Order: C-alpha cells, then sequence, then structure tokens
C-alpha cells in the first residue's frame, strides 16, 4: 500500500474520490497504479486551488465527467463565441475568455510544456505547467494568477513532493512519467 495510505492522508476526500472514478473509468486500479493515482489526486487538487483563487473567475472543468465538461464548454463556446477546443482543456477564464490547461510535471517545465502544446495543437488553450520544485512555465510567459496564488500553489506541489520522501515514494513517482 503506502502510496494508497498517503493519498488517502494528504488529499480531502472529494478529490480522492474523483481521482477514484477517474480510475475506475479508465479501467486502472488505484491500489496497483498507485503513482498514477497521486498524479490524478495532485493534478485535481492544482486545479481546484487555480479555480478558487478567482467575482468568480474561472469555470473549473477538470474534476466532471465528459458528458458534464463537455456540456460547459458548449455552453461557453454559444455564449461567447470562442472556438470549441479539440481537447478537454481544465479551466475557462471569463477575464480573459480563453480556456486553459494545467499541467503537473515531474520533469523539466519546459519539456512537459513543449509536449502539451505539441499535443493540444490549439492556438487559442492556454498552458500553464508547475513542476514539484517550484518552476513553472506558461504560454507567452503569461501566468494569469497573482504571485500569491502561484507560490501557494507551488507551495504545496513541493510539500506533496516532500511528504513522498520522506515516506520513500518519491523515486518510484518521479521516475514513473504518469503524467
Ligand atoms: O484532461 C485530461 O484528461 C488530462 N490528462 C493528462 Br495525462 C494530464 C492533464 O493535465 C490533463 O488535464
Ligand atoms: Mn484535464
Ligand atoms: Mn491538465
Amino acid at each position: 500500500s503506502a502510496m494508497e495510505d498517503f493519498v488517502r492522508q494528504c488529499f480531502n476526500p472529494m478529490i480522492v474520490e474523483l481521482a477514484e472514478k477517474a480510475m475506475k473509468e479508465y479501467g486502472e486500479d488505484p491500489k496497483i497504479e498507485t503513482n498514477k493515482f497521486a498524479a490524478i489526486c495532485t493534478h485535481l487538487e492544482v486545479c481546484f486551488m487555480y479555480s478558487d483563487f478567482g467575482e468568480h473567475r474561472f469555470e473549473i472543468i477538470e474534476g466532471r465527467d465528459r458528458i458534464m465538461a463537455w456540456t460547459v464548454v458548449n455552453s461557453i463556446c454559444n455564449t461567447t463565441g470562442v472556438e470549441k477546443p479539440k481537447f478537454l482543456p481544465d479551466l475557462y477564464d471569463y477575464k480573459e475568455n480563453r480556456f486553459i490547461e494545467i499541467g503537473v510535471t515531474r520533469r523539466e517545465v519546459h519539456i512537459y510544456y513543449l509536449e502539451k502544446a505539441n499535443k493540444i495543437k490549439s492556438e487559442k488553450t492556454h498552458i500553464h505547467i508547475f513542476s514539484f520544485t517550484g518552476e513553472e512555465m506558461a504560454t507567452k510567459a503569461d501566468y494569469t494568477l497573482d504571485e500569491e496564488s502561484r507560490a501557494r500553489i507551488k507551495t504545496r506541489l513541493f510539500t506533496i513532493r516532500q511528504e513522498m520522501a520522506s515516506r520513500s515514494l518519491w523515486d518510484s513517482f518521479r521516475q514513473s512519467e504518469r503524467e
């Protein structure tokens, strides 16, 4: 276990339940794919944090089931004209009027940024990558959030990494490229 216990102790029950739903839909067991379990939990929490740091600025798309997520995306596109994205993004920014793809990587932020940008192939989806070392990379170096919110996200990620390290789980996670 170990990784399972750490996930249950460091993430709130709602996030853990959402991640378990994601993995049960993928056909993957969270007791076997422990690293993917933790990665999904971390990504969900970063998305929720990003959103909470907003007159209601961000619409959360991640964390919903596919049907609801695409319903939300379609409503946004129909009421703003913003082009519908090819792949499901993570948030929508009502202030900048643009979708946001959030990335959390155990590798260098620029490697994962290139990977995500090559993947999404949509010039209009904004991309924000965070690492577990306090580094970030965003489209056009536009980081959207203010310094304090980004710092809180960075601190949470670093703290997750250090919690894993104290439990001897960081090495496997970092090499597990489940992201
Ligand atoms: O939306 C998704 O399904 C998704 N999948 C991976 Br893999 C990494 C992400 O950041 C993300 O948002
Ligand atoms: Mn997503
Ligand atoms: Mn994402």
